[PDB]
């Protein structure tokens, strides 16, 4: 099964540390995030939102970008990594009339998304599920886990993606931080 | 919304003329194809298969593409194209490992793929569904209209699509040919 929902509750896997609104609306603050593998047909009646998404295929990696990613990429569930971040992220209307061409020249020739964050792996195990077309609020759900002496280099890595040309089309963001239970 | 349901089954607003079981597992044949737009989990008792995906973002085409398709492309709905082929696709697995350049190479550098649809518009009018994201059997649901004039058109494309290297990945093919009800 390739589809993962996201509960924010009073259940789950992880703890939330805070939720920073970014940009547009946000989510309200739960005390968990209860993640799962699968579709859930309804939020729980005590739970205050669900996000759901899923795996895909590759959209504008190359092949030698997939090469040097598959190198470092760290596993999930590291018994270090009891830090996470859950970041849903979605792009304008803008972004997704453009071409293939065009966006993968913002994505990488002109925002080097892939060649920056190499920098930060292994330290930082990073995923992405796609919900757009599942007619979610979000585009993509953002995974990130890391241990906590990886916490500012973490920081610095969305700094430079805020700054990025590709960011100029991200129009709601929100960050869920999470501690593992 | 941008899901759609293709039940195969005794009520439709498109009758069956032949399904053609190209490659691999057919589809049963049955007497009309109802299209509902939305996902449905149960289908009737006398239905025999449903199918579904959504509508997405381009994967592949490039500007200087989509400016040429655009200035030909026809709209679908036309009141003299009553005849229309459903063609669900599935690709293989050595196909969804491959990178987006190695993707893309296959499809138009190789194939054409882009370059070859165009010479058959603008009397064919197509759609593109994704599915394999759902977990369905297939991995596209391609949809084509055209009025009768087009059908033998209509199949020296398909002779030259299933030539191509493009098509080499393909591991499973229908076509359900209907007539507008
Ligand atoms: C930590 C190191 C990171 C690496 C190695 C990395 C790498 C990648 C790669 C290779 C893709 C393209 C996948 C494809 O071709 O389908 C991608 C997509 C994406 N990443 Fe990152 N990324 C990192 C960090 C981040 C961060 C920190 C964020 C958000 C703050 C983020 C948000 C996204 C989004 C939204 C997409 C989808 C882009 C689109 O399809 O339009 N990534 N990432
Ligand atoms: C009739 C004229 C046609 C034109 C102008 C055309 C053009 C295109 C274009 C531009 C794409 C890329 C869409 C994107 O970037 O996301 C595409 C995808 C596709 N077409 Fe066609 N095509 C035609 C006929 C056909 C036929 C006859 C078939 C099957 C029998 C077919 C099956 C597909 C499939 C399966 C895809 C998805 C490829 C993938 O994502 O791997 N097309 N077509």
């Amino acid at each position: 099964n390739n589809r993962y929902s996201f509960i924010g509750g009073r259940t789950g896997q992880w703890q939330v540390v805070k939720i920073r609104n970014v940009l547009g609306p946000g989510l309200q603050l739960v005390e968990k995030v209860n993640i799962l593998n699968g579709a859930v047909a309804e939020i729980p009646l005590d739970s205050a939102w669900r996000l759901q998404g899923f795996a895909s295929n590759i959209r504008y990696a190359i092949r030698t970008e997939l090469e040097a990613l598959q190198a470092v990429q760290p596993m999930l569930n590291r018994a270090e990594a009891i830090l996470a971040v859950l970041i849903p992220i979605k792009k304008s209307a803008q972004w997704w009339e453009m071409a293939q061409d065009e966006r993968r020249d913002i994505f990488e020739r002109e925002s080097h998304h892939t060649a920056v964050g190499l920098e930060y792996l292994p330290g930082v195990a990073a995923r992405l599920l796609h919900c757009r077309d599942l007619g979610e609020e979000f585009d993509f759900l953002t995974w990130f886990e890391f241990a906590p002496e990886h916490s500012s280099a973490f920081n610095e890595l969305l700094l430079r993606m805020r700054a990025s040309k590709e960011w100029e089309y991200v129009e709601r963001e929100v960050e869920v931080w999470l501690k593992r239970l």
